[PDB]
């Protein structure tokens, strides 16, 4: 739908279609994403229940409604600072050796004759790495796989309530059982003024926030380098870092994100009222020609590359450096093992927000 995007960016960068507002240009989406005083992330009524939550008035509730993701400062900033260092420079750099062997190990499990990279590499890598970060038994890998579907970017769909209940029951249970059998991060959360529901939420967020998204990054990366025949150039010129940033821009794992108007506001020429939902098209902004020259083309050594795939502002993705660090090592290690890659079959994930693949069958030449 990138062609429509380009038409909207030129005619109605800030457009209203009846029920919701939609922003298509880099300029305005960055604005919406950065300006929290006017465009809020309090979509689950977290701020309205913070007292009854920290007072005990509220006993049970879906924990995912109360995380740094659905909050505005100061609350947002209080929550984020508890773990804002676990995904740091020196910090993650120490997970490097672990990430390499892990992918190296996963690579060993592939059958070049024919195989699915999504299932054998793209799916497991992030899960195994986050389990290690959180201190959870890598043996419950499969469980984490199914709960990953609960990620916040995914909207509803008919007759799915029973399955979700089953997932939530087990998810919440699993997390309760391991609250004191965790790392420094979980410890910090467990020993905060936060409520029980909030602590559960926190852990679940850190747990499933980057599984499906990072998996999509790796898959999209393989598809793009392959279809544009960039593998040799990338190994030869060593463009992994930049090439991954271009993949993030061209094939964004999260196509859009939402905000709610905290009050009346004027975005560009439009005056969005108070309480209206504003859809921010990340995929569109990323092809903005004013900002990105030759944006429709995949330029592997683009630089700089100020894309908005990890968002912008105070909510800029907490695990971005991890995500980057993970994709880069997988791609490096992948490009070293197989000599040529043949794309045999593909099944795209059927979601409007999450952009990625369900299956990716390839024949590799060692
Ligand atoms: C390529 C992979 C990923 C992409 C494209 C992605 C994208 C995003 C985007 C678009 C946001 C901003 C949401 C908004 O502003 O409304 C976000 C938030 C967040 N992401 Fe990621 N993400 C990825 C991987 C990860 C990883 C590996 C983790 C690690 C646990 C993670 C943890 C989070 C958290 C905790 C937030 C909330 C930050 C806050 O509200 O302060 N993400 N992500």
């Amino acid at each position: 739908m990138y062609d429509w995007f380009s038409e909207m960016r030129k005619k109605d960068p800030v457009y209203y279609d009846g029920n919701i507002w939609q922003v298509f240009s880099y300029r305005y989406t960055k604005e919406v994403l950065n300006n929290f005083s006017k465009f809020s992330s309090d979509l689950t009524g977290y701020h309205e229940r913070l007292e009854d939550l920290r007072n005990g008035k509220i006993r049970f509730d879906i924990p995912t409604r109360y995380t740094m993701l659905t909050s505005d400062p100061p609350l947002h900033d209080e929550l984020r600072s508890m773990s804002a260092d676990i995904f740091s420079p020196q910090k993650l750099q120490t997970l490097e050796t672990f990430i390499r062997e892990t992918t190296r190990s996963l690579l060993d499990s592939i059958d070049p004759r024919e195989d699915d990279i999504v299932k054998k590499l793209a799916v497991p890598l992030p899960i195994i790495v986050i389990s290690k970060i959180l201190g959870l038994p890598i043996e419950d890998k499969e469980k984490f796989k199914e709960w990953s579907d609960l990620v916040a970017f995914r909207l509803g769909k008919p007759g799915e309530i029973f399955e979700l209940g089953k997932k939530y029951l087990e998810l919440i249970g699993y997390v309760k059982d391991h609250l004191n059998s965790g790392t420094e991060v979980v410890s910090r959360v467990v020993n905060s003024n936060l409520s029980d529901i909030e602590k559960l939420g926190y852990i679940i967020l850190l747990l499933i926030a980057g599984n499906e998204t990072t998996t999509n990054l790796i898959s999209n990366s393989v598809i793009d380098f392959t279809r544009f025949n960039l593998w040799q150039r990338i190994r030869e010129e060593n463009l992994y870092l930049k090439a991954i940033e271009e993949a993030l821009r061209y094939s964004p794992p999260v196509m859009r994100t939402v905000r709610k108007t905290k009050e009346r506001v004027k975005l560009g020429d439009q005056t969005i009222e108070e309480g209206e939902y504003v859809r921010v098209w990340i995929a569109s902004a990323n092809r903005d020609e004013e900002v990105f020259h030759d944006g429709e083309k995949f330029i592997p050594d683009r630089n700089p590359n100020p894309h908005l795939s990890f968002g912008s502002g105070i909510h800029l993705c907490l695990g971005a450096p991890l995500a980057r660090l993970e994709a880069r090592i997988a791609i490096e290690e992948f490009s070293k093992r197989f000599r040529h890659i043949e794309i045999l079959d593909t099944e795209k994930v059927p979601n409007e927000v999450l952009n990625g693949y369900k299956r990716l069958v390839v024949r590799l030449k060692s």
